[PDB]
Parts: structure tokens; sequence; C-alpha cells
């Protein structure tokens, strides 16, 4: 390997060999049906609200989320770049697929598939991932950089449809060699949207952008129709020229054939044939080809960038609601337009790798930070492009807002779940924090929406309206329904009767003011009303007149088939927290009665809280249950988001430590020797508490926010173990591959539920 050397891989990337099988891996820990997408995963490619892309360290363009809200996992094969090395002296030249496997069927047989083991490497730090190819049978070695330009406060680059595949090759023997890099892609047109006749007027063209040093070639495929409908757009793939390259092209390859048609050009002498061709397509699958070649010297270096871009202007959701997705604020709504995007990244992707260093610098710079923890917290945030991420610029037929959602995660499709986003938005406050405020007041509008038909709640078969005025909803919707239009669409529960919802959505309100420099009066006051609802309607479930809401024996909150009854370590420690919040909201907007009023409330529960849950060791889970003194990862959750929201102490800090020592001392470190995270409930006999599969769960982004207190209360070995387990657990080669795909939870086997998950993002509380 004398590539390394040439490209600037950082040691926190997340390594992995081009074409390893991983023995480990780790499947769903249920009965019923649920995303098993295997450890063939990679960072992905494209921006915030695009459709992204996910590359495999394999080389496959395989997990495809370009229809917003869906997770489609299928290689498209025609999708690759390809190599081309002769050495001279030689009669022949040698050929291969940069992939390391090959088609299921007789599609594209004639070209050179299964690149061999041992033979590169795949390395990973989000928005970044690189290939190295060193091949026996590659004198010259290569290796790609491939990005899009995801860029912390910057809300343009982000949402582009864009990435770019930055090429190095040396020499590192004494004979010349002429190389050649293909990039072929396949017409994607009618890859989803489309009922019938899904090729059906797909047609592909060259596009030569000559200008004074800048020679760009590229293809652009598209269809003959101009309906503005979710299946229509373009894709291109291009290249510019460098000095020392010539660029050679194919307009249109048959996809559903043996490939011969380009791969007998390639194969010949790294060149294409340079034939245009703009007829459409009926039946057939066609695919365009974009290469260059050059000839390297012992000892020379070549640099050359290729990229891909999409232009699918428009996102369809099952309840039929068509918007405008967020890059056509600076490309066009028309679909036609995604030359103009490549040309802006194969123009630009130097700055914009620039822009990326910078944002990751002050991280990777710090040497007290173990590189394992900077592979996680980079690598956690692919959910943010890769959650169904919907970004709108408009409903089709139709304002100075442009809503967001990010899923909770594909088995359970409903954005912005609002007991997950608690712990999973840390990554959008602390780098796209006006993303986070607009979210918020998305939330702030449903307060006092009433929904007053009615849905069987799944968990009990009972009906129940489905929006209550002034509860908070659970989430924003589905891709498969309404998002941002028909909220509530979970169903397993009740979410009217939640007891962590509405103090959550005030603890968010909070920490989004502090997070932000404690500046954002206006952002305060457009949601002081909904948080004033908010807590006086959840104050209305007291049932004993303790000052503190009830739990109702049945699973009313975020561990929904975990029962709290009484008063909860979990919901008492976030109504305690939600109170002293809105106390300094009050505070800063001059309500001085509301102040008055959420004093006395906090007063009154705060010391009915220690009395009723303070045990001498930590707090009990709950009063009235039948494991009510289980150890709970999480019991003082409102006590984390007060150190974070800087409102001191809630419960005393002699307890608090105490809590968490006892916390580390058994749902970590006597599970599984403290390798794999926090699980959720121990019995104080050290035995995990078997009351509920949750109970005997490790949640991985209740584990990492657990992290993040114990590190603000100076417990730093403490605190960063209980992380590694997580970290361990997903990425490295004793774990369960779960890289790229981080799940909600696994069990004590290490088998998991419900992969690519939004709870995880929590890892970024440990950088507040
Ligand atoms: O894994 C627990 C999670 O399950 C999801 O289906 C729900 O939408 C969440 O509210 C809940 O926290
Ligand atoms: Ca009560």
């Amino acid at each position: 390997d004398k590539i390394s050397h040439k490209i600037d891989i950082p040691d926190s990337a997340w390594t992995i060999g081009i074409g390893e099988k991983f023995k480990n891996a780790g499947h769903p820990n249920v009965k019923y049906p649920m995303i098993d997408d295997s450890y063939v995963q990679g960072a992905p490619l494209g921006g915030f609200g695009a459709g992204t892309i996910g590359r495999t360290y394999n080389g496959g363009f395989s997990r495809w989320h370009l229809e917003i809200g869906k997770n489609k996992y299928t290689t498209v094969y025609a999708n690759q770049f390809s190599v081309f090395q002769k050495v001279e002296g030689n009669k022949d030249g040698v050929a291969q697929v940069l992939y390391a496997g090959e088609p299921e069927n007789g599609y594209l047989s004639s070209w050179k598939w299964d690149y061999p083991k041992e033979s590169g490497m795949y390395y990973a730090l989000y928005p970044n991932s690189w290939y190295t190819y060193t091949n026996k049978d590659l004198p010259v070695q290569l290796a790609v950089k491939q990005f899009s330009p995801i860029i912390p406060y910057n809300y343009k680059e982000t949402s582009y449809p864009v990435a770019v595949f930055k090429w190095t090759a040396y020499n590192p023997t004494n004979k010349n060699v002429d190389v050649s890099i293909m990039f072929t892609w396949q017409n994607m047109i009618g890859f989803f949207g489309k009922q019938v006749n899904v090729n059906s007027g797909n047609f592909n063209k060259i596009i030569k952008d000559k200008s004074k040093d800048s020679e760009i070639v590229a293809a652009v495929m598209g269809n003959i129709s101009n309906d503005n409908e979710e299946w229509n757009g373009e894709y291109s793939i291009g290249v510019k020229k460098v000095p020392g390259v010539d660029i050679s092209y194919k307009a249109k390859f048959v996809t559903t054939g043996d490939g011969s048609d380009l791969w007998h050009e390639f194969s010949k002498n790294g060149i294409l044939d340079n034939k245009d061709d703009e007829t459409p397509t009926k039946q057939d699958g066609i695919g365009s080809a974009i290469a260059v070649n050059f000839k390297l010297q012992p000892g020379q270096t070549i640099e050359v960038p290729f990229a891909l871009s999409w232009d699918l202007p428009i996102m369809k959701f099952g309840g039929g609601d068509k918007w405008y997705k967020m890059y056509t604020k600076y490309f066009g709504k028309n679909g036609k337009n995604s030359f103009a995007i490549l040309k802006e990244a194969l123009n630009n992707y130097q700055k914009w790798e620039k822009m990326i260093d910078d944002w990751q610098k002050p991280i990777l710079s710090n040497k007290s930070k173990p590189d394992w923890y900077k592979t996680a917290l980079f690598n956690e945030l692919y959910y943010l492009a890769d959650g169904g991420t919907a970004w709108e610029n408009g409903k089709v037929g139709e304002r100075t807002n442009n809503m967001f959602g990010l899923l909770e995660c594909f088995d359970y499709n409903y954005y912005e779940t609002l007991d997950v986003r608690f712990y999973g938005s840390f990554p959008l406050v602390m780098l796209w924090p006006d993303i986070e405020k607009q979210v918020m007041r998305q939330f702030a509008d449903t307060i006092n929406v009433q929904d007053s038909s009615e849905f069987k709640v799944g968990s009990n078969g009972a009906m129940a309206v489905k929006k209550v005025q002034g509860m908070i909803p659970h989430d924003l919707g589905s891709s498969y329904a309404l998002p941002w239009i028909k909220i509530n669409a979970y169903d397993w529960q009740n979410p009217n009767i939640w007891k962590d919802l509405n103090s959550k959505y005030v603890l968010l309100v909070y920490r989004d003011y502090v997070l932000t420099g404690k500046t954002d009066k206006e952002f305060l006051k457009y949601t002081w009303k909904s948080v004033k609802t908010a807590l006086d309607k959840l104050k209305e479930m007291d049932k004993d007149n303790d000052g503190i809401p009830d739990n109702e024996g049945i699973p009313d909150q975020t561990y929904d088939t975990w029962s709290m009854k009484g008063t909860s370590a979990y919901c008492g420690s976030l109504w305690l927290a939600a109170l002293k919040a809105a106390q300094e909201i009050g505070k800063v907007l001059k309500d001085n009665e509301a102040y008055i009023k959420y004093n006395e409330w906090y007063k009154i529960a705060q010391q009915n809280f220690e009395k009723e849950l303070w045990n001498g060791e930590y707090y009990n889970f709950d009063t009235e249950s039948d494991h009510k003194d289980s150890i709970m990862a999480d019991q003082l959750a409102g006590q984390w988001y007060a150190d974070i929201l800087r409102l001191g102490d809630i419960l005393p800090k002699d307890h608090v430590q105490k809590a968490l020592k006892k916390i580390y001392e058994f749902n970590v470190m006597k599970f599984e020797n403290g390798k794999m995270g926090a699980v959720n409930g121990m019995r104080p006999d050290g035995i995990v508490d078997e009351s509920d599969i949750q109970a005997q769960e490790v949640w991985t982004g209740v584990t990492y926010a657990l992290a993040s207190f114990m590190k603000y209360r100076g417990m730093t070995e403490e605190a960063y173990n209980t992380a590694y387990g997580v970290y361990k657990m997903t990425y490295d080669k004793s774990g369960k591959g779960y890289w790229f795909r981080t799940p909600e939870a696994w069990t004590k086997d290490g088998n998991y539920a419900a992969s690519m998950y939004m709870r995880p993002l929590s890892i970024w509380s440990m950088e507040v």
C-alpha cells in the first residue's frame, strides 16, 4: 500500500477490507417483520432533503433513499467505477470493475466482476469516505475520496443532490503505465414512482462545457417527458479535465443486456467510442459512461474529479401531497438541472473539502479524545442525511420557512418523533440550529390542534381521539401518509396521555435557546404559549395531588411497552426540569405570574419526588409497579437536561452522583462486563429486569446520553467506558456489524431492534 501516503485519511476513519466477510453479524431480536439489510453498507452520499444513496464498502450503489421516506436495498449493478491498466511493453492491458461482487443474473456478464479480496480498503469519516485499490495485477495504485458537502451552519450546499469522487492515481513501479478510470451509471428515471412502462422515454445526452481552463464532459440521463411528477427528472455523471488526461464517453449502453457494447471498448485500451445517441428507449434499460485515460510515468501522481448529481425535484408522500425538495431553491424546480448541479460540484469541490476539514478539525485535533470516540461522533451523523429526511421548498401547485423532518427510523416511519428527538436532535441544535428551531416551531403550532376522529390503539385495541388540544403530538406524520399535515401517525399507544411528551417539548425549547447563545428571545416568544399550555395540561394528570403527573400503569412514555405507575423517576425528573425551564423562560420574557406558578409547582414536586423515590443509593423506577425498585439507566433524564440547560441542581448533587455510580456499577458493569452499553433495567440483586423486552435492552441513544450526563458530572472514565460499548457493538470487528445503521436497541446476545434509528444521534450531547 503506497497510495495512502498520497491522500489524507484521518486515523479515526472507520475501516474495513473491500470484500471482507463479517462473521458475527446481528439480526432482529423480534418475531415480527423488521428491516435487515445486512452489514454491506457505507456512508451515504447526498444532502439533506435531497434523497440519499448508500454506496457500500464493497463499491456498490445499494441503499436507495431517493424516494423520500423509503429504504430500498438493491444493488444497481450498472453503477460502478471501473479501471483499465496496461504496462508499456505488454500486448494486453487488464480491466476490472471496482465491485467485490457480481450480478445475480446475466446482465452485464461481459464486465469483469468480483474485485478480489485483500486488495483494498474502505474508510469512512462522514461526510467523507474513501476506497484504496492496492492490487497485485494493477501496478498503478488508486484511491478515491467521495463526499457530499454536508457543512454545519450552511443550509445551501448541505441540501444538494450531489456527490464528488476525487481520484488519486500513483505509479510506484519503474515502468510507464496507461491508466483509465470509468464511471458508469444507469438512467434510473422510473426506478421509483412510475406505475407503468418504467424505462419508456428514457434518453441520454452528452454535454461538453469547454471554457478557458475548465473542460467538463457530462452525461445527462433523463426522459423525453416534461411532466412534473415525482418520478421525473435527471441524473448526471461527469468529469473535469485536468492536465495530462483525455476524456472519452459513451452516451448509451444497454443495462438490460450483456454490457459488451461498452466493455469491448474499455477492456481493449480504456478508451470509449465517444458515440452520442439521444434515441429514447422503450423497454430496455440504458446507461451512460464517462472515462479518463492517462499515462503515468514512474513516481508520478495525478488527481482527477468526477461527480454525480440527481435532479428529482418532487417528493410525493403516500397521502398524495407533493412538495418541492429544498435544493430546488438554488437550481430550479423543472427537473432539467442536473448538469448545473454537477458543474457547481466539479468547479467548487476543493472549497467544499476545505469547509468540511474546517468543521471536523476542532474535534480531530483534540488529542485528549480517543480516536474511537471521533469515529462514532462523525459517523453517527450519517443518519441526518439517511433518515428519510424531508425539507420542503413549497407544495406543488401552491411562504418564508421550509418545513423539515427526520424520521425516527424506517420500521416505524414517523417524522420527528418527539420522545426520541429529545435525544436525537443534538446535532441539529449544535450544527444546523435554524433547522432545529423550525422543527420546534412546527411542534409549537400543533399544541392546540384537536382532531376528534378516533383510531384503534394497537396495544389494547381500544378507540381513542387522534389529537387532544394542549397535548404535544408524538410525531408529525408518516411518509406513507401526510408529513406535517396529519400528525400522530403513531398508534401503538395513545400519545395524548403520555407523561413525557409535554415536558420533553418544554425542555427542547429551552435547550434550543440556551445552546444557541441565550439570545433568541423571539424563539422563546413564539413558543411561550405552547410551553405554558403543555405544562398546564400535564399538571391535570396528577391524580393524588403530590404535584407530579401520575403514570397510569400502562406504557405512557417513550419506553412504549414498559409500564410505569405512580411517580416515576423518568417522567418525574423530566417534569421537575421542565418546570425549572419554564420558570427561567418566564423570567426572560417578564411573565411574573408564570414564574411564580411554576416556581411553586416545582418546589412542591421536588420535595415529593425526593421523598417518594430516593432510597439511599439511587432513585426508584417508580412508586407503584411490581418491580418499582429496579435501577433504571435513564432514571435522572431530567437532571441530565438540566445540566445541559444550566438550570442547576434539581436533585441533590450527592444523590445524583450516587445514582450515576450505581447505574455504572450495575446497568453497565454487570451487563456483559460493561462491553455493550447500559441495560435499561436492572434489579438491585444485579440481575437484568425481565419484566419487559425494553428493560432487558440497551438503547443506544439512552446510553450515549447517559455517557454525556456522566461526563458533565466528572465521571470521565465511566462516561467513556459506557459509550465505548456502543461504539464497539456498532463499529468494531468484535461487534455486531451495525455501521451506518445504528439501531435503537440490542439484547445481551447482541441482536437488535430497529436499525437506522434517530436516537443514537444523542452522542453529540457529549460535545456540549
Ligand atoms: O423503541 C421505542 C420507540 O418505539 C417507536 O415505535 C415509537 O414511535 C417511539 O415513541 C418509542 O420510543
Ligand atoms: Ca401524582
